[PDB]
């Protein structure tokens, strides 16, 4: 039995080397792993050319269901096990088996012997030869003798370690058994004090992880650029150990020093480190000290992950969780009879070479990532429950030929069983299983992970939408009304009137929802209770809310006012807007309380504008007179300047008109006191010299919408949309739950992706006739057989306006890359 530390292919095909730990110290052995590919060659009779030394067998494995490939045709799939050397020497010639007629495509031609060994053999490798010397002087062959033993423990770790770091001239080194520190081109005292202070800060962690790595050390701050080779050589000839590497240029540092290829190295890339241009010494000292004194915890976590995942030490990374999922799923499918369609250095599934061709169905199924939502405006005097749904994707996965857009159900069932055992193991005190299940969704979304497929993503998204609509239907079965719906938030109207009487009601509804077999894995949390709500949009609402209802005590009520509409008013009328909004909300609360104390119409609110109509009329008259007097004054023109904000498209002149229009449109959401509001609106419009049904007296949305779907926060594995026009700042740049700043170039890149996808979608549209709405079914024709000329499904003005709003968004923030993206058109 041997614990493998690293797998690595050589420069010779079919040859591999491993830094392995024999009973004594570490040792390197030469490995030989052959190649295996999948072929669909000829229909049933083939030019065998069997004189070439290879093993050929016909199998009945499962093929990927390419939507373009709707024709089964021949199905005589073949298995080919063939050494890489003969593969390379026959690739030069043309008249060979791999290149002939009726070659449909190779399915497993990109799996290097590195991957084949790392998944087929694992870290726990041994010998059962029963020629050891002949196999140790040469490379010992595997395909005849190979088996994996148990790996519940890797080895008792007592070895030296190495440190190599770079912070973009900040080359760094440290030795576990050394007692000196030198930094390449006040500092020493700061180094000592920071070491001591964080030593008492993390006494406990240091004591726990001392057995992995073990103290004060000397300080030095070092023509000089050649000493890296000298240090690496002296470390090589002084000790045989593992090296911790941390830099944004891992490959460059590997290529600069040739001695690095001779030792087993673990990479710990945490890149994107920068300097503050001033006072860099303490921040770099903090970085170095936390790195060196948290390397123990880092290596402990790596050891746990490796000794659980049956993968060697050097093949794992702290953030590379997708790789473990890929290797274990591929191993399970290899034990099955399904082709892996594994791919490298390309974010596409391997379909035999067909995948590189453009196709309409595929291009439609990649770019349809928008998630619909429900919003029913209105004013509610009833109590409303704000609930949150969690772990929806995992529940959707676990719960639930003719169709060409169907994903292979065999793989779906395999991954469902995988996730079921994952859930069971995570239940029984397993942090690794819980973290992996959490990262499953991010693995599903991310195409950078290998073994990716767009069909599976589309299938999962469709099933998630169906599950959400089923949940809405279930919530609608009892007495309830859906105000807003989303992947994360659901607002439900409760028939009752007092929040204190909805304790058992809400608890019973949550219990009944949870007990349903379809929704057994949902986590439901209630956040807020709404006494009185004025809801018109996600970013536009106001009402009185209580956090959680208490017993024997009146609840603490706090009013909220979130109105992005207020940002489009003149800087002189916004105080009036907020004051009048507070006044009307107070009046609505007063009238509802009076109605309740008394006992499509609801007398809870009917008759609320009677309290403030005359003061409002007088205030509007005074505002109109003051605006008339002080609008053309030069020094008084500061407060009448109309603000400009991205997404704005309305050109208006008189700010008081928009003030009263907003103040009336917020009222017009009642849907039960419409006549009173209309009379008040007419009376207000009589102050101006306008009429009831004029176009200038019609309210519109002063802002457009530009939403980026499914932005991922790695710090939470959290999925939500983001509105670049309507959402306020300090929320575009940070996650909703965690307050961690987003990376800006990712935002700009996703915006560019959205714009390019929009352009392609417009260019790939279909043509529809004018009178009848039948689709154009001829590659060339003047017009419809009946009367009428063709028109496109996507109009030009829509995409023109979208490009305009992209310009506005790119101009408001500092986005140079998006500006250059537009300028190249
Ligand atoms: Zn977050
Ligand atoms: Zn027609």
């Amino acid at each position: 039995t041997w614990e493998v530390l690293q797998y690595k292919d050589s420069g010779e095909p079919g040859v591999l080397e491993v830094f392995v730990t024999i009973n004594g110290k570490v040792q390197n052995i030469t490995f030989h792993i052959p190649k295996t590919i999948y072929m669909k060659f000829k229909s049933q009779t083939m030019p065998l050319q069997k004189i070439k030394n290879c093993l050929i067998e016909k199998s009945s494995a499962s093929l990927p269901n390419n939507p373009k490939t709707s024709n089964p045709a021949g199905g005589q799939l073949f298995k080919i096990t063939l050494p890489e050397s003969v593969f390379l020497e026959e690739k030069e010639n043309c008249t060979s088996i791999f290149n002939d007629e009726n070659v449909l495509g190779v399915f497993e031609g990109t799996i290097t012997p590195h991957q084949r060994a790392i998944m087929d053999l694992g870290a726990s490798v041994t010998f059962r030869s029963k020629a050891l010397g002949k196999g140790i002087q040469q490379g010992f062959e595997m395909k005849d003798l190979s088996m994996a033993e148990n790996e519940r423990y890797l080895s008792g770790f007592s070895m030296d370690i190495g440190y190599l770091l770079h912070f973009p001239e900040f080359f760094s080194l440290f030795k576990s058994w050394g007692d000196t520190i030198t930094i390449l081109v006040i500092n020493a005292s700061s180094l000592g004090q920071i070491y001591k202070q964080m030593f008492e800060k993390k006494k406990g962690k240091i004591e726990t992880y001392s057995y992995l790595v073990d103290i004060n050390f000397e300080f030095v701050y070092f023509k000089l650029y050649r000493r890296l080779s000298q240090e690496t050589t002296k470390l090589k000839e002084e000790r045989g150990f593992l090296l911790l590497l941390q830099s944004p240029f891992i490959t460059k540092l590997l290529g600069t020093i040739r001695l690095l290829n001779q030792m087993p190295i673990v990479k710990l890339s945490l890149n994107e480190v920068l300097l503050p241009q001033l006072n860099w010494q303490p921040t770099l000292l903090k970085k170095l000290v936390n790195h060196v004194l948290s390397s123990g915890s880092w290596i402990s976590h790596l050891i746990k992950l490796s000794q659980y995942s049956n993968i060697p030490i050097c093949n794992l990374r702290l953030d590379s969780m997708d790789y473990i999922i890929d290797v274990l799923y591929a191993r399970k499918l290899k034990k099955e009879n399904i082709v892996l369609w594994w791919n490298e250095k390309a974010p596409l599934p391997d379909h035999g070479g067909i995948q590189n061709d453009f196709d309409l169905n595929t291009s439609w199924i990649m770019n349809d990532s928008e998630f619909p939502k429900i919003n029913n405006s209105g004013v509610y005097d009833n109590v409303v429950l704000d609930v949150g749904v969690d772990n929806l994707t995992v529940n959707t996965i676990l719960t639930s030929e003719f169709v060409h857009d169907a994903f292979s159900n065999d793989a779906l069932n395999v991954l469902r069983g995988m996730l079921k055992e994952w859930w069971d193991e995570a239940l029984k005190e397993n942090s690794t299983a819980d973290l992996l299940v959490n990262s499953l969704a991010s693995w599903v979304q991310n195409p950078n992970a290998k073994l990716f497929d767009g069909l599976l993503r589309y299938h999962v998204h469709n099933l998630t939408k169906k599950a959400l609509l089923q949940l809405v239907n279930e919530f609608s079965a009892l007495g309830s009304t859906i105000v807003y719906a989303d992947r994360n938030q659901i607002l439900i109207k409760t028939n009752k009137y007092s929040p204190e009487n909805c304790y058992a009601y809400s608890q019973y509804m949550m219990k009944a929802v949870r007990t349903n077999p379809m929704f057994s894995y949902l986590d439901l949390n209630i956040k807020r209770y709404w006494d009185l709500l004025i809801w018109m949009d996600k970013f536009n609402f106001s009402g009185l809310a209580c956090i959680e209802i208490e017993e024997k005590e009146n609840q603490d009520y706090t009013a909220v006012s979130q109105w992005q509409l207020k940002k489009f008013l003149s800087p002189i009328y916004q105080p009036e807007f907020e004051d009048w909004m507070m006044i009307i909300l107070d009046s609505m609360l007063k009238t509802k309380q009076s109605y309740l104390k008394l006992n499509s119409v609801e007398n809870s609110l009917n008759g609320f504008s009677h309290l403030f109509s005359k003061p409002l009329m007088k205030r509007v008259k005074k505002l109109f007179k003051n605006q008339q007097e002080f609008i053309l004054d030069p020094q008084y023109e500061a407060d009448y300047v109309i603000p400009v904000l991205p997404g704005s498209h309305l050109n208006v002149k008189n700010p008081l008109l928009e003030l009263v229009k907003s103040l009336c449109h917020v009222m017009l959401l009642s849907k039960s006191t419409i006549l009173e509001i209309r009379t008040l609106r007419k009376e207000l419009l009589k102050i101006f010299e306008l009429r009831e049904f004029a176009k200038v007296a019609e309210f519109k949305d002063p802002s457009l919408s530009l939403v980026v779907p499914d932005f991922l926060c790695e710090y939470c594995f959290f999925i939500s949309d983001i509105d670049f026009c309507k959402a306020a700042p300090e929320s575009i740049f940070s996650c909703v739950r965690c307050h961690k700043a987003f990376n800006q170039v990712l935002l700009q890149e996703h915006l560019i992706q959205k714009l390019r996808s929009d352009i392609e979608s417009y260019l790939i549209q279909d043509l529809r006739c004018s009178r009848c709405h039948k689709v154009k079914r001829d590659y060339m024709s003047a017009h419809c057989p009946c009367a009428g000329a063709w028109e496109g499904t996507l109009p030009r003005e829509s995409i023109v306006q979208k490009l305009n709003v992209f310009k506005q968004v790119a101009k408001y923030y500092g986005f140079d890359i998006l500006l250059s993206c537009i300028a190249d058109l």
